[PDB]
């Protein structure tokens, strides 16, 4: 499952953003709008969910207890 706010990588080899990582901004008619950001430069490009794979977020320490 992927949601707006999840980090994704473009795994489509015939694309310019292959291997590059972006942030899903929104779901658009079954697709996902991926935002690429470099500290000023950006370009929001919508891809398919099939076109993306989910990357790992920051390493938080999750814990629960009973």
């Amino acid at each position: 499952m992927i949601f707006p706010g999840a980090t994704v990588r473009v795994t489509n080899v015939d694309d310019t953003y292959y291997r590059f990582e972006g942030l899903v901004q929104r779901v658009s008619d079954g697709k996902a709008a991926v935002l690429f950001e470099n500290g000023n430069w950006d370009k929001l490009v919508t891809f398919r969910l099939s076109e993306l794979e989910a990357v790992k977020p920051i390493l938080e320490h999750h814990h629960h207890h009973h």
